[PDB]
């Protein structure tokens, strides 16, 4: 069960963009906090397209399961607006925003150890998810929230959370999914019911090449079609640039599901490239 959260008490500015059958805006919520004082908290609001509330059950399941983690990598859920007749969660307002865009934008000053932390990040999240036996079924860098930038002065390094997966590809249309190659593994693009922890695994080497390569999307040049026949003709992806996680990533990347490798594993080859 989610919280709810006051319509009187959610404000809806600037809108940041778009999920799958979602818009998504910042906002503010008035709250009663710690020792009662009142805050005006910044929001992240996700609202379900009214044409599209045959899908309200995924979009919000895809939330609630999260929420009943708790993971210092994990986005926090505040609650459920209902705000009438709308479908509208309400989470966690992450200062610097989705990681693809902040890789484009600071393409020339990020280098292989800044990318090398924030893929630890991911893999501890992904090994907390393996350990509970949740599949998360979406990871990308969109979906990769950036909480705070590298601070040379104290030392601090970047920090990551991963959001919630949205509507899940078991209950998406085909040709949505067949868009999302190559984040979407190919044993689901021949069913999505094949959805399993396996699917992050591959996911997750997709975003790490992601990561490794500015904010770049993989086979973005190829349409429906020839992603299709790129998973038909059993291709992996290009090393990135930044090639030293290159080996990681076909390996997570393996068209037999079976075969990709623990987060546990995972981590300690992360932890080896030193
Ligand atoms: O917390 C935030 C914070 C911001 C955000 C956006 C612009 C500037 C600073 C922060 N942007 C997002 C998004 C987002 C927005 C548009 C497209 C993809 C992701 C998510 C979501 F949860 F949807 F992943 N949270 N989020």
């Amino acid at each position: 069960v989610f919280h709810k959260i006051r319509n009187e008490d959610l404000i809806f500015n600037e809108s940041l963009g778009q999920g799958t059958f979602t818009k998504i805006f910042k906002g503010v919520r008035r709250e009663v906090g710690d020792y009662g004082q009142l805050h005006e908290t910044e929001v992240l609001l996700k609202v379900l397209d009214k044409a599209h509330r045959n899908y309200s059950e995924s979009f919000f399941e895809a939330a609630s399961m999260m929420s009943k983690l708790s993971h210092k990598h994990l986005v926090l859920n505040y609650g459920v607006c209902f705000c009438g007749d709308e479908n509208i969660l309400v989470q966690e307002f992450v200062k610097f925003g989705s990681l693809d865009t902040y890789l484009k934008k600071n393409k020339n000053c990020i280098n292989i150890l800044w990318k090398l932390e924030v893929a630890k990040q991911l893999a501890a999240a992904m090994h907390f998810l393996e350990e509970n036996t949740l599949i998360h079924g979406n990871v990308c860098a969109k979906n990769i929230l950036l909480i705070r930038e590298e601070d040379r002065k104290t030392g601090n390094p970047p920090f990551i959370k991963l959001s919630d997966p949205g509507i899940s590809i078991t209950v998406l249309p085909k040709d949505i999914l067949q868009e999302r190659i190559p984040w979407v593994p190919p044993e689901c693009i021949e069913n999505p019911k094949n959805l399993n922890l396996a699917t992050d695994k591959w996911s997750f080497g997709t975003t790490l090449w992601e990561i490794c390569s500015g904010g770049d999307k993989p086979l973005s040049a190829l349409d429906s079609q020839r992603k299709l026949q790129f998973y038909e003709d059993r291709h992996q992806l290009p090393a990135p640039k930044a090639a030293e996680l290159a080996n990681l990533i076909n390996n997570c990347m393996d068209y037999e599901p079976d075969h990709r490798p623990s987060f546990r594993a995972i981590i300690r080859d992360l932890n080896s490239l030193f």
